[PDB]
């Protein structure tokens, strides 16, 4: 009835040595991407947040100083968290970087990604709604184990699930840092803020949403004037990404919509083109769990995505696989009766990939028949793949848990809006 | 520019050293039992206590409260006092006076009756007030009218202060000793409207409805609200949920959380008229700011036809309207079904937006007028929701071009718990 | 070491899901009309809800206090409740009970009688209390003499967790948890000795007096200081100035300035015996620590003495002692009037710091006694200081290795405002 | 009363829009490599960014500073920026501008030399300046010394805005404004005085220091210290130790703990002239203020001896006076030993916070002149202390009354290090 590992599972263990830092995780720390947060625990004493990083080639040794915080969530106290950002770091380029310099020091790698550019090729992998759960563990390895080769995950939400346990038992947040290490202390994961994550809990008088989160997983919101960590863009490679904030306010004139408007102006499609929306909840959904919740922030932004013409969605939330037609709902006017999807080749294509494991539950009633806007859907475990060859093509696979690692169950060509609005 | 100029009476100082201004009080507690005294000093901290007494008791009470100070951009606060009465008796006269420590001022106001099944009261409806010469005409209207207001249901933008340069916050200090005539004497009700937000990245101020949560404090911990955008009250026979169309109401936020469990609170029985105010209007036939309700419907709409809310009032379109009940929660992307249909179960939606703003009426409308409005006009004026018992309200609508006894639109309300019954014009 | 063993039956946790521990009261007011009810809790937050009753009229009632937090290096402290109970009646005995959502626990303690001129009172000494077992005891001497003290005057030095690796501040968690059988049921007030500072900017602790500011409150705001360390009470015919040997104290600083508007409100016609408390003492012919008060003596020993100020009790020398009347304020540099002399008008200085620390005794003595030393002995111990009324109070301090109602050594104070007789 | 009036010519504000004004700069690192540039904006926030470049380069670089704010009674502050350049070049001239958002000023500043056995430099020393028209002739005879001062080690109360009404600041904005003409080309070394504690419980303002310490910076973790008011520097051959009368110095204490680790930091052999700083004189011989640093001086004075400080400088008094080199660290209570000696190991202390304050000067002595004493007059000025190399440092004092070359009092100080010989 518990699927999730248990706390003695061998992904859960604890590097050794006095004060080791454990549940060391990366991401892009700058806009364009010649930066890097570094982020890890400690356990036994505050330590040292001073990271150690060299290019493989030069080698020169630097040091990077960064910050160390502490939180309480009811009667469970955090251990010291550190946060730093490296910089300047040359694209294209395998650094080592090493963390607990004072007592026992762990060492890592990650790549940098080439210069932003018209037809530079990268290779996004795609997984939410995690968990950690045994087919989470699958999926994981279903991704590291993918010939495609993924180099970057853009996580749409829906962690670590510790809320589901008494008082939301932050050591699952411990335990699911130690987990995903192996493939995101290696390459950045792009963090997007599901619905598991506001932790509102009056009844235990904790009541700042996203306060366990936000402590453990920072991002670069501030190199795209954004004020709040729970929306942002990055750029890497030939893709322009926006993180929105499901569980945010995005009313006209709010903070969230007002950068998002204007964010969407700074869209460069001859730099990047590849325009990228992260979300949690579906704007398009077929499935009965969570059908229509998106709806509210479909009436916001949809005009947007197509105005400025968008590639594709991700999103989570629906523990299944959805892939849509490309269509837009945005004529509706009260009384004009206009509220059917349409094809609209200016549109995005959304799939829902909230998939990955969460705590062993898939979500498999659908809304029948299938509708039109529906290309494709499929209640399995799995991950994604956004593979961009060039400015024109991009090849998306999602791998099934219970198939072999190189299988792609569904699997589409997307033709660039800007580039190549060929209908697909 | 129809706003009112700095030297104008209505924003005249109190005289005499740190007389306390901008006074204004607001319900303190869920059942209006206590009172939210605030006011200014200018020229020194001074006291945040409160010297009150009753027309009977005569017995004088100290409250003591707090102070505090803001800044936004290269604007400094005066100091904002906050205090708390509390413990008060039900329908009766109170006096109270503040700036003890050096030039005291004195005000009254008379506490609600206790909540009950048949307790007649009369609310005010004013939004969008602003500080234009139309604004004072409103608020006079308001104070002279043959009903008598007992308290202010204010349904967001206050001062517009936001639409000077750098939102220069002076046009908060004189909105507040302009609408004292009237605030320091009965209870307004607040809530935010999007000129509160000022959010201002381009001048460092990213805090949203900093000026606004400083100066207008709620009851918001009487109803296990944890924020002041989103509360609960109820006076008399009402019950008053207020919500902030500029804060987040996703499934699992805290506003979405607390108002899912805020209406199984409701208790017809005990109070029987069910009101909800809002800024941004969910029905809306007006040009401006057309559908920016939608979302907001998305979410809330459903809840208020199963809990039979008796009327909703927004603000935002500058200007009146008056929707037949309906309801549009049948929609289900594929099925066709997204015509607004007639709902005996569903609110009454009121738009009351046209108490002066800075001097614009909104006058476009979508034409013709659709089935589910049932009245509209382009002209400046307030409303009052009058209570007679649990079964009857008399709601009307008075402009600022004809006299303060003429309602130029008037309905009333069938109470959806108690007589469910059809009760459109 | 002689520190009590963890597994000591003194330091056993209440049973009982999240029990209060480490239970403390302090008077809460100026006058005795209030009491801070302090405690600790482990498992989880819990209410900061006291309700309390007096024998008299047995009507319960609610008081509502505040729960905090703190951390020192890597220790994480439990959530600590202060709660102050006001409009207490006068010579009454009160039961309280805290922990009132999971496991309650119940404790009485008695109001002293109001103010006046007459009043008796009897006033235990303990300092430098520690928890080895000469601390334990002290504390069974205290509370089984015969004297009956009714609250003790702690002259400062109280866990000495600092001792401690990273000084380990659980030590002051068995420290609370020890003292509870006495201070839950009388009131301790509280002074700050130099084991309460915790300096440590090695280990990046470097706000002085955090662990024990957390722990034990005072109702400093009652006499308008401006700083937890120092402060006023009165209690029945007593004024109790306590002091702050590491504060400043230069003039024009926030204590000085308190202090020279305090001797001025002092009215010996309402309180007679005027009682300073301090850690580091003016008067001392120990070798340990020897002259160290001589810094607060420039300062302040000529108002003492302009005030006629009953008796001045220190600790942190560890040993008793008690002077003669004397004082040394006639000094001009160049004069050579350096000596101390009779002073009839000056207070009587008592050391009593033995109460047993970490099992340590001062005995190097400076060799012959001199003439400004009355009594001085090596030997753990207590004070106490009985009022009779305002002419008369009677201190007696009980040896360790005595029986517990063995007098060691007594005098009669005769009060230096209302019976100046000469008491050699 | 003697006070300057608001409108004074040394009170003007600078024009423009945003203009910075009360731009005052202090050593930003240990050893003289950085500088704190301080500055006031009244209009609106503002940047915080220095543009800086030396007269040889010529490369035009910027530092990013901290904007600040504060609140006292009824007085709300301006827009106070604090920024640190660092990696300057020694014995260099530097351009530095502020108000790079609206109204640019441009000031200059020369990087000491580099710490060293021999290196000469010359110190101002004030105290107790205030903004009397005495104040204002005391500056202009310190910027007329032939002398030439380049630094000024400045040993308490500043600007006295606490005798106005409320501590009214903007008698310090004022202070701010006069002193700039000196300041903003030097640094002055702060030292925290009685003025500048502003404990005003009355008025509900308790936090000690907090005007100064919001307006003044120094570079207190330079030398692992936890706290503004008692910190150290290096610059040429001096190491300076300020400390903090007004501050706690019992033993254990943060200030104590500090003090006595500092001074096994010494290094007589890269900086031979150890200085101390402090605001309460722990020698002095005037009624006033007598024996008031009698507390620092049982924790401290022997401190000094051990380390042979060469001089100890303080203020407080509003007078002149020069002590010998005694010592009075005998005394153990009943052994009768509590009168000063020739001692020397011992510093020389002088008091020298005769720079002007509001107007009144500290003219009675203890009678007759004690033997610890060698020169006291009442009488307002300035002093320099003048290093000549490892073994000669110059002290001269000017009158106010006097021409701006004249020197009423000067002596040799020969260091107790290098060259002790009788003084
Ligand atoms: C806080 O830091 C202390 C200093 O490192 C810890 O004590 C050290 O723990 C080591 C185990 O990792 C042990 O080898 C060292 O001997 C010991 N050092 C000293 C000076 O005692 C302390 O760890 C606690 O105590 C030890 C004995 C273990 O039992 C730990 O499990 C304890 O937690 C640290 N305490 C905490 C709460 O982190
Ligand atoms: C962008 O990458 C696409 C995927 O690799 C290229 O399409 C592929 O081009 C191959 C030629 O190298 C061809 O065999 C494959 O069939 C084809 N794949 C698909 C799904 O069409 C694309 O190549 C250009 O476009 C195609 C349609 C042909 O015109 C080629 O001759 C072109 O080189 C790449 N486009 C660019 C601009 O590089
Ligand atoms: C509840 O309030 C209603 C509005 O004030 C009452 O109806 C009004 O009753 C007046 C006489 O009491 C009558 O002149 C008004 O025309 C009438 N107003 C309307 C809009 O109908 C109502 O009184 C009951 O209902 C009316 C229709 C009559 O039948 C009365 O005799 C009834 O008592 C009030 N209810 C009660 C129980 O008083
Ligand atoms: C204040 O307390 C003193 C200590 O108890 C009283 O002195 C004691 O009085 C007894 C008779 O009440 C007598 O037997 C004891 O010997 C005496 N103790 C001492 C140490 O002197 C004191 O009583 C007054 O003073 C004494 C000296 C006698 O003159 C008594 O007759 C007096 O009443 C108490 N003061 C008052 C005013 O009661
Ligand atoms: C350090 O500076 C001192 C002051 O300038 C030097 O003393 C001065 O030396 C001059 C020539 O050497 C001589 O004309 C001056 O009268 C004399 N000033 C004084 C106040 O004595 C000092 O020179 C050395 O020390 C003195 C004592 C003599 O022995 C000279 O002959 C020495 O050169 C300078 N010391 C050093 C080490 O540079
Ligand atoms: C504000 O109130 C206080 C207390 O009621 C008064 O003392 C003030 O009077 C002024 O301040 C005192 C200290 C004294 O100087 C008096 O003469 C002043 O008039 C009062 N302030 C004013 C401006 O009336
Ligand atoms: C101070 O500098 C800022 C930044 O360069 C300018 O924006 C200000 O210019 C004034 O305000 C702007 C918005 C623009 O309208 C300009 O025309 C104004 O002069 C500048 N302020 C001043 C007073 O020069
Ligand atoms: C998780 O998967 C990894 C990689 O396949 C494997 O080595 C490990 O044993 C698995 N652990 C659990 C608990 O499933
Ligand atoms: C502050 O208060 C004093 C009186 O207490 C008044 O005279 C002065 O002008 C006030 N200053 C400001 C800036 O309000
Ligand atoms: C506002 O209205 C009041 C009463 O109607 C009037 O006395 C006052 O002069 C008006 N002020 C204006 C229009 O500025
Ligand atoms: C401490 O003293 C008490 C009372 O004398 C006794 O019951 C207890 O056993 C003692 N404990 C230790 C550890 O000495
Ligand atoms: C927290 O509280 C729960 C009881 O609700 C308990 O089971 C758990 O062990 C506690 N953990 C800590 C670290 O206090
Ligand atoms: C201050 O002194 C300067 C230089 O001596 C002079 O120019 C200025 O006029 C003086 N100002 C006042 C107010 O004395
Ligand atoms: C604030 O800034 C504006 C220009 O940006 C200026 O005109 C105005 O007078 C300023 N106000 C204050 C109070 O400084
Ligand atoms: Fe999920
Ligand atoms: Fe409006
Ligand atoms: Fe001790
Ligand atoms: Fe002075
Ligand atoms: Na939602
Ligand atoms: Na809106
Ligand atoms: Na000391
Ligand atoms: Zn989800
Ligand atoms: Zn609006
Ligand atoms: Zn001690
Ligand atoms: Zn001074």
């Amino acid at each position: 009835k518990n699927r999730d590992m248990p706390l003695d599972s061998d992904v859960f263990r604890v590097p050794p040595g006095y004060n080791a830092p454990q549940q060391v995780h990366i991401t892009q720390g700058d806009l364009v991407g010649r930066a890097m947060i570094i982020s890890w625990v400690t356990m036994d004493e505050p330590g040292s947040s001073a990271v150690r990083y060299w290019s493989e080639k030069n080698g020169r040794k630097r040091i990077a100083k960064g910050k160390m915080s502490t939180y309480r969530f009811f009667n469970y106290s955090s251990g010291f968290i550190h946060h730093t950002t490296i910089r300047k770091l040359k694209y294209n380029t395998k650094y080592y970087y090493e963390v607990g310099l004072r007592n026992t020091t762990r060492r890592f790698s990650f790549i940098t990604p080439p210069q932003t550019g018209l037809d530079v090729p990268y290779t996004f992998g795609l997984i939410g709604d995690l968990g950690q759960s045994f087919d989470s563990n699958t999926t994981l390895s279903h991704y590291e184990l993918s010939p495609k080769k993924g180099q970057t995950v853009l996580f749409v939400g829906d962690l670590s699930y510790a809320d589901r346990y008494p008082n939301h038992d932050n050591v699952r947040w411990d335990t699911w840092g130690r987990f995903t290490e192996r493939s995101v202390a290696y390459q950045p994961w792009i963090w997007t803020a599901g619905n598991h994550e506001i932790e509102f809990a009056p009844e235990i008088n904790e009541t700042e949403p996203f306060k366990p989160f936000s402590y453990r997983y920072h991002v670069p919101y501030e190199a795209s004037q954004s004020t709040s960590p729970f929306w942002y863009s990055i750029k890497r490679a030939s893709a322009h990404i926006i993180v929105l904030s499901s569980y945010s306010a995005y009313g006209r004139g709010t903070p969230q919509y007002t950068w998002l408007k204007k964010e969407l102006r700074k869209v460069k499609r001859s730099e990047t083109p590849w325009l990228i929306v992260l979300m949690h909840s579906p704007l398009y959904n077929s499935y009965n769990h969570h059908f229509m919740e998106g709806e509210a922030m479909r009436t916001k932004f949809e005009a947007w995505f197509v105005k400025y013409k968008v590639d594709v969605v991700f999103a989570g939330h629906v523990h299944a696989y959805e892939r849509s037609e490309r269509v837009s709902n945005i004529a509706y006017k009260i009384t004009n009766g206009l509220c059917t999807p349409v094809k609209d080749q200016s549109a995005p294509v959304y799939i829902t990939i909230g998939d990955a494991g969460n705590y062993g539950v898939i979500d498999s009633n659908m809304i029948q028949p299938q509708p039109e806007y529906s290309a494709f859907r499929e209640a399995s475990f799995g991950h994604g793949m956004f593979d961009i060859k060039n400015r024109t093509h991009a090849h998306f696979s999602w791998n099934r848990n219970q198939d072999g690692v190189a299988v792609e169950a569904d699997s589409v060509w997307f033709f660039n809006r800007h580039w190549y609005p060929v209908d697909d």
